[PDB]
């Protein structure tokens, strides 16, 4: 009560994946070998992000390690894959509690709804889509 001045929603907190879709035509397509793919499907991830203003952390937990990025929106950074790649870009936000990015042919889409992380991204005709839950 008595609060959000123009301003709610808010990407800082923990989450913890449910399903997922395409990812192994999507691994695969990117490069990883097999064992990375068959334990990344079965075993269940944990994945976390910090808004810090203008700032944004990125915290991917799979099935061995966790990838850390951090970038500032609108700013020029990197960020990086799963496979250990290395892709510098920009970010940038629709005011609708959604992120895009784009990098050389895959747009990927963030999308937060209360507890829920929905995220859809689009490498070619590859359309990898992953849902997780705010713990």
């Amino acid at each position: 009560h008595h609060h959000h001045h123009h301003v709610a929603m808010s990407f800082s907190g923990k989450y913890q994946l449910q399903s997922q879709e395409n990812f192994e035509a999507f691994m695969k397509a990117i490069g990883l070998p097999e064992e990375l793919i068959q334990k990344g499907k079965d075993i269940k991830g944990v994945s976390e992000i910090v808004q810090n203003g203008k700032h944004f952390k990125f915290t991917i937990t799979a099935g061995s390690k966790v990838i850390q990025n951090e970038f500032t929106v609108g700013e020029e950074c990197e960020l990086e894959t799963m496979t250990g790649e290395k892709v510098k870009t920009v970010v940038q936000l629709e005011g609708d509690n959604k992120l895009v990015t784009t990098f050389k042919n895959i747009k990927s889409v963030t999308e937060l709804n209360g507890d829920i992380i929905t995220n859809t991204m689009t490498l070619g005709d590859i359309v990898f889509k992953r849902i997780s839950k705010r713990i």
